[PDB]
């Protein structure tokens, strides 16, 4: 209700008032904290585009405006005839930025007010989908370069006509098990890529194949699109030091671009809005190539260093994961394609949140995702208490179609 | 009602019950999360529920519900406590109840050991003097000379809140630390007030960087005293790296013993405030924390000069790459010298162990993600990728506020 929070490091104390225009629900009770768990009609629209609405105008200073009025009229009378209503451009280009502005998992928000946003409401087949998103991917790769885009498509009508891209970024590399038991590739997509050889793939069985994009559109069965191979930006991985780093054969793709989430603006949804910045080094290096569940190579890297690996104490583990997370920036670096390391990134936000407390008021925080997976303590984050709440426009998780989809 | 959680590494799901018998508060809202905020004089009338509460699970625990005994013990408090306001634990319920708040303890990596527990009663202790000298026998039992084993000492509960028993440090063994005029601090300035106070008292400081504090003594709710703890009883390890041998000029050392003497133990409704408990080291507590935070001994950029790393951009992770290098040197100094410690990927492993266990014979395991990962390497430990809940049974240890700013002072 005028909540504090203190920064461990620095002393600090910020106070925030933002969390009072709270609306969706935490997970959390009295009784038991769920901080660390992944997923915790015409009469419910209007509250949700008037609350959204009175958002807008205030922000462009015009709150209580006949043009305001003029709006909140309009809306309402679309939504009683309707029973939905369509954004203005300004007010899709203002509430894109404000669900980047609002994720609370999001380091790399100081960014938030220059996303690109490309409307693509005039979209009515798969087709028309896969020519935006490549114009998406192009546009924001921009030779290495790499700039924030968000492209949206048609929003929600009756549930039945979704328009969904499948995969969950636009790219990503396939998975395939083996008749020897192990996974070859991405052991993450494993499902999805048995989804579309059943679709009609052509599988090339690599360990770095970019998958197809499955795209949906006004609710029809998903088509299989292949992006232009000169459009999917990669980078080879070397160490500055270790000549043999390169013969280990790894490479990623220098554009991050989730795009399974839902995107609700003033009670509209827009399920299917696609969205890419650049990588904080650790989410290559550590996640992608160190999680057993993943390409899971510290062992190898491990083993090529020469280190002690009899016992844990050694601490063989992390001499490894700091030799591929420096491989991972360098390798980007040399090759000038955008990658931010987590110090870097993370003081960053500490600014950008002392910049939202003062004129926001507050910064929507989740502790366990802004911390970095590596080093946590020694960056500026993991000594700042954070409130975690959940304000609108917002993107949210939404189910694997392939689960929703009568085919 | 039950409680899924999740591995994202094994896809293992647990289910939680045990959150049922949760009873204090966490600080969220369904509105509010606040997982990551580091904070969050009994009546006759409060006392009896939460007494009555404590009994049944203690004659659970035993076999014994319901039974003539638990009867006659529930008949034996009430009485103690309509007539005199509190009760006293038995010696059995005492040490039940101490193996329970450590085995609640939701922020505690280290609980696969809670069963082995050296419990001290000192309720008999009335005087400061007392207190020093039980206080000495925990310290030199727990070292063991290296082979550390965990313990805890109970003083007397809190009566009036007028009469309390405290520890004034916030670790038995703890190192001073001195704010200069020029704005720089020598030794830890963590405990710089701390120091202050003691100087204050009456302690002639030695300044050095590693000065072991006095103990502040209060007892039965007077100005507390201070004690030097006899140098022998305080084993120290010295600093040095396997590899590179300028690590020991640094002039590095810490203490083997962690011990924790500021917190509040609730049992049955009764207030202990001061329960001083001590295991071993996680090396990420002395490597990460002690030495690297920039609020405390602060030695990234001076170790990062002597490995000549590039500095020049934090993009070389020049820091990550000290921080392993002084997490190993700690971990070697202490196997070499034979003083118990544990290693984060170690520790952490066997806690999933006990949390699993847990699960399966109690039905949960409360525990607090933020602090249970450890402050380096987060995600290749396998604590990282698993979903916890966190909610608060009692017996508890609690924070409790300084007693510098609350102690009326007699003069
Ligand atoms: C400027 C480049 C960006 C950087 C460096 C960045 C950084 C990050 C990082 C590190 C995570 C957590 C992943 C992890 O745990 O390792 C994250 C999550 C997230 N980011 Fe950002 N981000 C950027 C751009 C964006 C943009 C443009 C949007 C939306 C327009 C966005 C929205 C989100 C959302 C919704 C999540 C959480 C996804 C989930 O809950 O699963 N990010 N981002
Ligand atoms: C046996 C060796 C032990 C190890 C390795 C261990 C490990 C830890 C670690 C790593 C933390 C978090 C400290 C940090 O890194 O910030 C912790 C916190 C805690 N531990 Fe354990 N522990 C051990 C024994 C015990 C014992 C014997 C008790 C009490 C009987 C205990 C109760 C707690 C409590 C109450 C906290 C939270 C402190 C706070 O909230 O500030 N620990 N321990
Ligand atoms: C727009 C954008 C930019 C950027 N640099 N990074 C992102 C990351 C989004 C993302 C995507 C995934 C896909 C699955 C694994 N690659 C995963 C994550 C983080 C997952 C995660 C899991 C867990 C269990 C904890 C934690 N802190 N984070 C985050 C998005
Ligand atoms: C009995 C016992 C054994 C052991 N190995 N470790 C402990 C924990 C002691 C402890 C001591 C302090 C005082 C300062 C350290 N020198 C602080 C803490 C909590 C540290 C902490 C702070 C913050 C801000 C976040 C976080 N995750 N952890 C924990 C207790
Ligand atoms: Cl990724
Ligand atoms: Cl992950
Ligand atoms: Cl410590
Ligand atoms: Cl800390
Ligand atoms: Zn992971
Ligand atoms: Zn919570
Ligand atoms: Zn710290």
């Amino acid at each position: 209700r005028f909540l504090k929070v203190k920064n461990w490091e620095t002393d600090v104390v910020l106070t925030d008032t933002l969390h009072l225009k709270s609306t969706l629900e935490t997970g959390c009770t009295e009784h038991i904290c769920m901080g660390s768990i992944m997923l915790p009609t015409k009469d419910q629209l209007f509250p949700l585009a008037k609350e959204f609405l009175d958002q807008y105008y205030s922000s462009i200073k015009r709150f209580g405006s006949k043009a305001h009025m003029d709006r909140l009229e309009e809306v309402n009378k679309e939504i009683e005839s309707t029973s939905t209503y369509q954004l203005k451009d300004t007010e899709l280009i203002y509430g894109a930025k404000h669900a980047w502005r609002n994720a609370s998992r999001c380091v790399g928000r100081i960014q938030w007010s220059k996303l690109q946003v490309f409307d693509a409401r005039d979209c009515t087949t798969a087709h028309g989908m896969f020519n935006y998103i490549c114009n998406h991917v192009k546009y924001a790769t921009n030779k290495g370069n790499l700039r924030s885009a968000i492209t949206i498509f048609p929003q929600r009508t009756d549930g039945k006509h979704d328009f969904r891209v499948w995969n969950s970024q636009l790219i990503r590399y396939a998975g395939y098990k083996q008749p020897d038991g192990s996974t070859l590739g991405d052991p993450a997509n494993v499902q999805f890529t048995e989804i579309c050889i059943q679709q009609g793939w052509k599988a090339p069985r690599g360990r770095f194949d970019v998958l197809p994009l499955l795209l949906q559109a006004n609710g029809n069965d998903p088509e299989l699109f292949q992006i232009p191979p000169e459009l999917v930006l990669e980078v080879p991985i070397r160490h500055p030091k270790f000549d043999w780093f390169k013969d280990l054969g790894l490479k990623w793709y220098g554009l991050p671009a989730v795009s399974n989430m839902l995107l609700e603006i003033g009670g509209l949804e827009f399920s299917a809005c696609p969205f890419s910045g650049w990588y904080m080094g650790t989410e290559i290096g550590v996640r992608d190539y160190c999680d057993n569940s993943r390409y899971n190579i510290l062992e190898e890297v491990a083993k090529k260093m020469d280190l002690d690996m009899r016992k844990t104490s050694s601490l063989w583990k992390d001499q490894a994961l700091v030799e591929i997370n420096i491989a991972v920036l360098y390798s980007f670096q040399s090759d000038k394609v955008t990658i931010v390391d987590h110090h870097s990134a993370t003081e960053s936000f500490i600014k950008h949140m002392e910049n939202e407390y003062r004129c926001r008021g507050g910064c929507p925080a989740d502790w366990v995702w802004i911390v970095p997976p590596m080093s946590g303590s020694i960056t500026p984050v993991f000594h700042q208490e954070m409130l975690n709440y959940r304000l609108t426009p917002s993107f949210e998780y939404q189910p694997d179609p392939w689960n929703t989809h009568v085919w």
